């Protein structure tokens, strides 16, 4: 193959590694945000240490903290406007992200 | 074989060697120009050191530098006009020489 | 007769090209290079068209591109595919103008 | 025709080598050994290149390397693979310089 094939391959590999690095930074920021939210707005019983002792995955801890934050801040008048039902006992993901963004807005306006 | 045949054969041989010498000097100037262009207008990522280490022909290195310079300087409309196509990955040659001449004109007017 | 039909197709193509060149040249260059006055001065149709094309190049395409892409500063004898490239570059220049 | 293609490839290779030698020699040795003035003095291209290589050796490669590696103090008649070794050592010397 001519060198232009690597003129795109060499750049593609570097860009892929850069995107992976950016993803790692994003995950680190997400962990930091979850830690800050759990420390500031949620009880000590929902700490990562005690949850891990009870034996829950890190992603499970993050989604549980997010769910508790949503129930605490976002009222049902928005939970049933986004998730369309009040409780989110088994619900997490994109609606959970929208709801935690709404909860961040809620705490910002509460302060 | 007469004396005049000897003269014309000797003169033809001498002129052929002189033309080969001029071709060597022309390729010399081409390599020098590509080195200067790569150092001045393109990133160190596309250096002859790494590109030679990648097991690619020097002519391929030259044309890769030329294509990158054309994309950097020559506008896409000018590429689509002169080269009749947007993609430059298969336009190495005399059309590429015209494109890099246009790129040299572009950088001269840019300065 | 389809040979003559295709000949007429090519005739239409070159006539449309000539018409477009004349229409843009009248509004861009001058009235001195009008087809009627050039014919009165005694130039064939192809000579008129190539002269108008060269004037279009001299108006839009810059001299550096003339002496680099076309390899000669004088467009007086460069006619051909190089002239086609020059008029294409002139079209790009007037488009961006 | 691929035989002539490979001949042209070798021509390109030696031309690039001549390029590199001349460019470094101009900035390292002197302007007196420029290709134009040497040609005016009447030296063939290969003679010019080998003389420039020998001057590069005499500038970078020290005399002890000359008299032991090349087995002779004088680089006047050592040309060949030994001259290639000497110029590679000279390139190493200028790299470390």
């Amino acid at each position: 193959l001519s060198i232009n094939e690597r003129i795109t391959k060499e750049l593609a590999e570097v860009e892929e590694r850069e995107r992976i690095e950016k993803q790692l930074l994003l995950e680190a920021e997400r962990i930091n945000e979850i830690d800050t939210l759990a420390k500031a707005h949620l009880s000590n019983h929902f700490n990562k240490e005690v949850l891990l002792a009870k034996g829950y995955t890190l992603k499970d801890i993050m989604q549980a903290q997010r769910r508790e934050l949503v129930r605490k801040f976002v009222p049902i008048e928005q939970i049933k406007a986004i998730a369309k039902v009040s409780d989110i006992s088994h619900i997490d993901g994109e609606i959970l992200e929208q709801l935690v963004s709404l909860a961040k807005v809620n705490i910002k306006l509460r302060k």
